[PDB]
């Protein structure tokens, strides 16, 4: 029912990066730069695989300072996280959504069961709701 | 020198940090764009405040990035750079051998001094043994 925070995420393979800056759509609340981090289990279905029960993704934000022309990472902003778990979040397509403050797992950001996220990602139905891709 | 070891499965390891150099920063040349730092087991012994074994291996893995509706987005890797842990091997450039690949790939190696470029810039960081990347959370 609840997404477990997922310790560790910090040591999973690094999928990809961006950044996203004022004026940018999703400036609220994704605004800095993030980092995309995947378990093995995960891994297995950004392959092209199905995902596996206990899969994780995460979104990693940090705020940045500009300085000089260079974009310098600042304070982590938030996690967002997916769990994969096709029978209990099955209301939300096979996944559940979180959000911890400040990456804390005394700071849950969700408060609508998961259903905002999930209104955005559904639009990736065909990639099993999961934006990112690998790359090399 | 003897060569420094294409680091086959870099992309596995631990991501250590990036920054974006842009255009106006006294870098732009040759390392503008986005880059992250990666790190073996051994290197992270180093990072943490170890000292760093023979075999530490650092990344740093360079992409140009397009500029998207006020995102910077990843497009091609221009090169990797890597700096391998040997202090008997590699001590006329402090321990480290230095080495760059074009785009990422083993057989477009870029340096033809030893590595002593590479270092001339790195020896400003002799107290923590020649590395500027710092561990985070
Ligand atoms: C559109 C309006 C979105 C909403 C609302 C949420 N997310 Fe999302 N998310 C979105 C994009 C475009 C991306 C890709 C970013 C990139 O670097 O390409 C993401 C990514 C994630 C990820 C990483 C895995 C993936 O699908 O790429 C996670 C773990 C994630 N998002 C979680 C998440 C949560 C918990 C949300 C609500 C609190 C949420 N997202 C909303 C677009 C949108
Ligand atoms: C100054 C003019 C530099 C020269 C020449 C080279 N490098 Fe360097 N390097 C420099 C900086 C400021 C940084 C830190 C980037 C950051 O995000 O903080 C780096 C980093 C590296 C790393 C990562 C490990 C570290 O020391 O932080 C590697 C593996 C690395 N650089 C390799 C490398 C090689 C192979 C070079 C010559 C081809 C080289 N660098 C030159 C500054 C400068
Ligand atoms: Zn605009």
């Amino acid at each position: 029912t609840k997404v477990k925070y997922p310790d560790g995420f910090r040591s999973w393979y690094h999928v990809k990066s961006m950044v996203i800056q004022p004026g940018h759509p999703l400036e609220n609340p994704f605004g800095g730069i993030h980092h995309v981090y995947a378990n093995a289990e995960a891994i297995q279905g950004l392959r092209g695989g199905n995902y596996p029960d206990g899969a994780v993704l995460v979104f990693d934000l940090f705020d940045y300072q500009e300085d000089n022309h260079a974009l310098v990472e600042g304070k982590r902003k938030l996690i967002g996280v997916m769990e994969r778990d096709a029978k209990r979040f099955s209301a939300t397509g096979g996944w559940g959504y979180e959000g911890f403050g400040e990456g804390k797992p005394d700071k849950r950001l969700v408060t609508d069961g998961g259903q905002g996220c999930f209104g955005c990602h559904a639009a990736q139905k065909e990639s099993q709701y999961v934006f990112s891709r690998l790359r090399d």
